[PDB]
């Protein structure tokens, strides 16, 4: 098991993780748990905007905002069930795809402190685990840091590469991850800036789902 | 002051320390603190061997050894005074032009745990600071991280990007870090498999130098 903080080039692994706390994956996790039907990863907004249909919201943000002729941001607390519930989301955030188009596997999970359980449970079985942290704008991102030592604790692995035995000696070295991600990521501070701190409290949530999402054809859904 | 580990795109800031410990950096400053006239970081073994001439030697490695035609290899233990006193230092490495090309600052250093306190003095002035680890066929570079940590953690600074207050605390975890990395850095390991224990050692040892390598526009000189 080892853990990768924005990838350059294409990772190769049995079973990749995708881990973007600060709303991504936060975001994908909550709308499959409140009943949407998937999520979309897609790169530009020409894209997103080009997808809209019946049944299918444009999602997504741009310096961490939603976007013009948008239906919603990228705010986890947005994706309420009675406002998504059965409903296709097209997700659009900033190199969103970039992240997931480097990753060479035979399955790609979503994970975030909101399914921490249940995605560990569903890794103690697998070999060969990448966990993969979107990382922001090329630059380091503590709370993706964090949950990947968290899940690399978690599953109690000796073999360990040499990301995952930093990221599991960082996440030791943690008294309160909500707090930790307060007041140390520089993105949950721009979040908190443009009034998102209710994000990070909810983000900053353990296992208030347990679902795991897993990207099939493209599209993120949940899996049994 | 932040840490960044293997770059995929420029980054920007006042001043950078590119950090490659387990022999890049601990080779460039051995070199120059030896009498190297300089240090060249070029991309290819073409390029490198194209640079042969009077005074200078063509260094470097692929898959962590010398490769056929080369003078030296990237053990840092090779670069004794009295051997490349003078000389210009051609140096190739697996991704060493990769990474440094991701530098997009005007006041460039180099550091190894050979020359930290000299490093942590030469940053006590400077506003900006972007420690960049080189990492490991893009990979996280345990040992590259934990001397980054140990320098933000020397600077004695709060205003601590992600990156480094991540390898501050993970600093903070080590007991000896020698025999961390020996244990958990998976290069580390991979150069001891291959023969190259003396230079964990070595490229651990703290302060044998006090000098400080700055790319001056392409070449790696002491200013």
């Amino acid at each position: 098991v080892d853990v990768v903080m924005a990838p350059c080039s294409p990772v190769e692994c049995r079973t990749a993780v995708v881990i973007d706390v600060l709303r991504a994956t936060s975001t994908i996790v909550t709308a499959l748990s409140n009943g949407a039907s998937g999520v979309i990863p897609v790169k530009t907004i020409e894209e997103a905007l080009e997808k809209k249909k019946e049944g299918v919201l444009i999602c997504g943000e741009r310096n961490a905002q939603k976007p013009k002729g948008f239906n919603l941001g990228n705010s986890p607390l947005e994706y309420r069930k009675e406002k998504i519930s059965g409903k296709t989301i097209v997700l659009t955030t900033t190199n969103g795809t970039q992240v997931i188009e480097k990753i060479r596997s035979e399955e790609i999970i979503a994970a975030s402190f909101l399914n921490l359980s249940a995605v560990v449970e569903y890794l103690k079985s697998k070999e060969d685990i990448l966990l993969v942290c979107a990382g922001t704008n090329g630059r380091f991102s503590l709370e993706d840091f964090l949950l990947a030592g968290a899940i690399v604790k978690r599953l109690k692995r000796n073999d360990l590469g040499d990301g995952a035995h930093a990221a599991e000696r960082y996440f030791e070295s943690v008294e309160n991850t909500r707090e930790e991600i307060k007041k140390h990521s520089s993105h949950a501070k721009r979040l908190i800036s443009l009034g998102f701190e209710n994000d990070i409290e909810f983000c900053t949530t353990e296992d208030l789902f347990k679902t795991v999402p897993a990207l099939v054809n493209g599209v993120f859904i949940l899996k049994e």
